[PDB]
């Protein structure tokens, strides 16, 4: 069961402006718990070569090997929607237990690996697709063409009721995970933002602690090293814009979507019961044409009908670029 | 929610020897469901260069391909204990929810990230810690030395409790967490020897679908290929197993420890809000020592025993 919220991650990621050793560290409870500490999910290697003191001569490399690590700490990603959660039952008491029994867990939106850390997302709850109802088939004894027309009535209504379901579907899909992602597209570029400015307040320490003359015998510049975090920053970004669009398209189709068709090939299965029985029941009065009505039946209501994504999307902006993540 | 069995994905590796060209596949539920289809976490890559129909002319080379590629697969493996795992709350009713109150967990050991699937490992519960109350203070009527030698008694009992707290703790890792983890090390490896069995599987279904003139002319050996892998599936166990003794030891130092630690805390508590009511109903009786006992009952009582790993090991 459940424990902390995200504030818990990101205060652990925070710190004022007050002069002092601060470093980067790995623990998310010591940067909790030391406020000259600041939680990284960089590679401790980037940590150690980080909180490291350097002479005033090494300085200026040490700041390039930085600034390209810290570049292939947050643009060399990798993702996948592969994982496998597995939870190990220790017994402390009885004989080991077999593997078979262990839990295992796979529902997941998707994975943003940082060689120093793995983001993992979920979403919930399902999506509540409306209740789709009943067709009241009305007889009329001995009345070819309108016992005929409610048949015809009936398969066509379904159709619009898979044009509904689709587009309620997608204008949530829109309306509400999108934007949740939208706000983590936001906190993840802040993330970054913040992560350069711990990196570069640890940097200042260094040099604004040196000796006058190597403060003047080594050319440095913030404006220098707090521009090369940025276009690295926003090169890292179009990675997890990337993986963010991957995950909404992707929750869209493999989660959102086939939620719906389940519940509309049941609707279907129970309306072709429905129709079938009608047909049965009306078959004196539908003589001739009792087994073209069974089949027309079976065929309609037994092929599913395909989800357009372009139908619902009018932005064509929009609609190209979640296309392409298909 | 419900919660599943790692069965089925077990399950969704196997394959039963045949003549049928199986197929490896990203999907889980796809190689449930269908015999001719084997689960791999190789790199959707993979899979594609592996199902792909190879002429005899290009055979060899396809082969030797794919034994690089299988050990890269197996080999370039990374890993870590840093997992950042976020549910997110999607508010069909109402405005936008903050990112901050979103669900977040990390009681991971450590995640195996493969060119193909990430595994995540926790291990759950928390281990028993024995009942720590088990002596009562006796009540020595105008006896000095006999109610301070209860309460010197009280103290060196914890110092007792807290040493075999660690033993147990120690004792119960090594019996119960690293046998459960050498089955992980034992079902690991024979899942990447399942691969290797799948993808051999495969290439010797391709070098029997062509001539026998051709077959002939091509100098392959189904016997050197499982040598082959079989030094690249050795070779991944490197890293595997380093892996999961990190995960072993990180799970006695970042768990049991700390909890037993918090649970002997509960007890040294309990014991001082007990010992200090019987020095009240003691009145007196104790006087002239009265402070020199607090003193050293909170001295002892308000600091944790350090446990020192090269004691129980």
């Amino acid at each position: 069961g459940p424990k902390y919220t995200m504030f818990h991650y990101l205060r652990a990621q925070e710190f004022e402006h007050g002069k002092s050793r601060i470093a980067l560290t790995n623990s998310v409870n010591e940067a909790l718990l030391n406020p000259s500490r600041v939680y990284t999910f960089f590679s401790s290697d980037y940590v150690k070569k980080v909180n490291k003191a350097t002479e005033a001569a090494m300085f200026l490399g040490w700041v390039e090997q930085l600034v390209y690590d810290f570049t292939d700490e947050t643009s060399e990603v990798s993702t996948t929607d592969k994982i496998a959660d597995i939870t190990i039952i220790i017994p402390y008491i009885g004989p080991a237990l077999n593997i078979g029994n262990m839990l295992y867990k796979d529902d997941f939106v998707g994975a943003l690996i940082f060689s120093g850390a793995v983001i993992l997302l979920e979403f919930i709850p399902e999506i509540a697709i409306p209740v789709l109802g009943t067709f009241a088939l009305v007889s009329y004894i001995a009345n070819k063409v309108l016992t005929v027309q409610t048949i015809d009535n009936a398969l066509s209504k379904r159709n619009e009721k898979w044009d509904e379901v689709y587009k309620y579907i997608v204008t949530n899909w829109l309306a509400k995970v999108n934007t949740q992602i939208d706000l983590i597209r936001k906190k993840m570029k802040e993330a970054l933002e913040n992560q350069a400015e711990a990196t570069k307040a640890i940097i200042n320490y260094q040099y604004n602690q040196y000796t006058e003359e190597e403060k003047n015998n080594i050319n440095f510049n913030i404006d220098d090293l707090s521009s090369k975090l940025n276009e690295s920053i926003n090169k890292a970004m179009i990675n997890i814009n990337k993986f963010l669009n991957q995950c909404s398209v992707s929750y869209l189709m493999n989660s959102m979507i086939p939620y719906g068709v389940k519940r509309l090939e049941d609707f279907d299965a129970s309306l072709k019961d429905a129709l079938l029985k009608y047909i049965y029941d009306n078959r004196g009065t539908l003589i001739g044409q009792v087994d073209r009505l069974k089949d027309k039946v079976n065929n309609t209501l037994s092929t599913d009908i395909p989800f357009q994504l372009s139908k619902y999307v009018d932005n064509q902006r929009l609609l190209s670029t979640f296309t392409e993540y298909i």
